[PDB]
């Protein structure tokens, strides 16, 4: 019973959290094996964060210009790389709290617990989700670059995302752990502006099964809907179309409620047209988009 | 809005969860020291629950009859005691995980992190607030009785919330660290009701200074008012009545906004009277409440 943005225990997580710093420039490492991941930015001084080489400042620096705190523990540095926008300094001991993991690249929609770190302490989790256009809608301060995303499946973490910076719309961009970014964004400090954003459908599908799980149905309808019509209104609203595998997926949830997936996107298209009328769902007045069929599912069955 | 209902970093809590079983009950217990924790429900049988006579079915039990469990391995209980609504088990390992750590009883308003548990297995993190009603929102399945709610100041883990039963309207009910219920419930499978819930003042006036905070202040009119002026308001609109200790902890945010504590209240008050009149504060219409202050300079400045 309840509804409720959940993210997974971070322990795993957190003993994996250190604080990597060179000259003044200081952020939060991923410390797995005898590796520590990072944002390369960390090699940037005041002077560089704005247009950086980065082959030139990386070639630039010894092992020894890395200082590695791991609690009050200093690490020593004996290699460094790049792998895109991630330095990997290799270090003299290996994490004995390194849990089993794997590194993904996660898909937009789809969603991901944030440890948010600052200095290489932990501070606070939450679920976010990747949005279409590639950013994500964090709650992060200054000094939070380096912290992770990842998501917990028996035992193993997979790390989907480490955080680089802040736009000017206030959302957040990163990369997975190769160092690749989601979305067109560059490692360097200039105002960058993403592409439109839209509304995951699938997900807000899922949220209305939730909400009707725990009793609201104030927002069903008679109406029906054929899957193109309904994406016909979902693109005019800047929804993502919803394919028949996102159809499918939703299955357990139309099963658990006896509402087929068609008749709630009837539902939802007199949502986007007339609106919620000052009337909540799940105490919220917006249509939610962060919950997938998965987190639903995983919160809502029996 | 930039702000986000946030948990702790739960990895201090998870160490300290196991599963403690009585015949074929079972349920969660928090392991501190050499001390298991758990509600004593767990020593019903099926038809104890609906009437138990607790002081009768635990003189009948000895320590032999506990089964408690970290993973898969056994903790002998070498004593037992009850106090209230929550059994005590004597082990004979203390925990090495035990974090500094304290028992603390929350106000109604105060928000907290809770680690949802099965089996003794933790799989989830969120932040939840106990009402005015002495019930929280949370979501629990079946087998989460026995998680725990809990703050983390510095690196002190306050337990306030272990959880014991949903009521009707499917929101939850539970004690402090030392049995205590919040409310007026008892630990008996019966449909107990929680009284009428109200909005925490306190936290919609953090969340008018986090709006001033941010640059969001067409709400603050030119008036004042007495404390017990607003506090007779507040209750003709289902509002809590604010306390001294409310108006302290207020204090960090009216000094950084330099907006004192009653002008917050004369402008809450219009807008109780008023309405928004279709207008937006942080781009939402409603009003949150389950943000304290604390919470907002958490978010905020860190
Ligand atoms: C408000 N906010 C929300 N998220 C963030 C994350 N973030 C950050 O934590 N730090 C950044 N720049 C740095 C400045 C430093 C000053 N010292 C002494 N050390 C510093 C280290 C960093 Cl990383 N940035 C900006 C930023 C970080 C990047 F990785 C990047 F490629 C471009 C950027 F403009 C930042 O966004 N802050
Ligand atoms: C849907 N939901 C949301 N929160 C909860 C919490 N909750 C719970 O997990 N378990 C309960 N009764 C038990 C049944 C058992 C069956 N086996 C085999 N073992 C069991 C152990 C328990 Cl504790 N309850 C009900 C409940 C638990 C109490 F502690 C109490 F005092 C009164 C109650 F009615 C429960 O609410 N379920
Ligand atoms: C945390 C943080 N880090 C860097 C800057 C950027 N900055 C400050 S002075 C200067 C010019 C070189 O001295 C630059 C790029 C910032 N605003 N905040």
């Amino acid at each position: 019973s309840g509804f409720r943005k959940m993210a997974f225990p971070s322990g795993k997580v957190e003993g994996c959290m250190v604080q990597v710093t060179c000259g003044t420039t200081t952020l939060n490492g991923l410390w797995l094996d005898d590796v520590v991941y990072c944002p390369r930015h960390v090699i940037c001084t005041s002077e560089d964060m704005f247009n950086p080489n980065y082959e030139d400042l990386l070639i630039r620096k010894s092992n020894h210009n890395f200082l590695v705190q791991a609690g009050n523990v200093q690490l020593r540095v004996i290699g460094h790389s790049m792998q895109n926008c991630v330095l990997k300094l290799k270090v003299d001991t290996a994490n004995p709290k390194t849990p089993k993991y794997k590194f993904v690249r996660i898909q937009p929609g789809q969603t991901f617990s944030v440890l948010a770190c600052y200095n290489g302490s932990p501070s606070g989790v939450y679920q976010c989700a990747m949005r279409p256009n590639f950013t994500i809608k964090g709650s992060f301060l200054n000094g939070s670059c380096g912290s992770v995303g990842f998501n917990i499946d028996y035992d193993c973490v997979s790390f989907c995302y480490m955080h680089h910076m802040v736009l000017p719309t206030g959302v957040h961009a990163g990369t997975d752990l190769e160092g690749n970014f989601y979305g067109p964004f560059v490692d360097r400090q200039t105002a960058q502006a993403a592409g439109t954003d839209t509304t995951i459908t699938v997900n807000v599908l899922a949220w209305l099964y939730a909400a009707v799980i725990n009793g609201d149905r104030w927002f069903l309808n008679r109406f029906t809907t054929t899957l193109n019509d309904f994406n016909l209104v979902a693109m005019k609203y800047n929804y993502e179309p919803l394919t028949q595998d996102h159809v499918d997926i939703l299955g357990p949830l139309s099963a658990q409620t006896g509402i087929a997936v068609l008749d709630m996107c009837a539902s939802l298209k007199e949502l986007l047209q007339n609106g919620m009328n000052g009337r909540t769902i799940l105490g919220s007045a917006l249509l939610e988009d962060e919950f997938t069929p998965f987190d639903v599912v995983r919160q809502c069955s029996g």
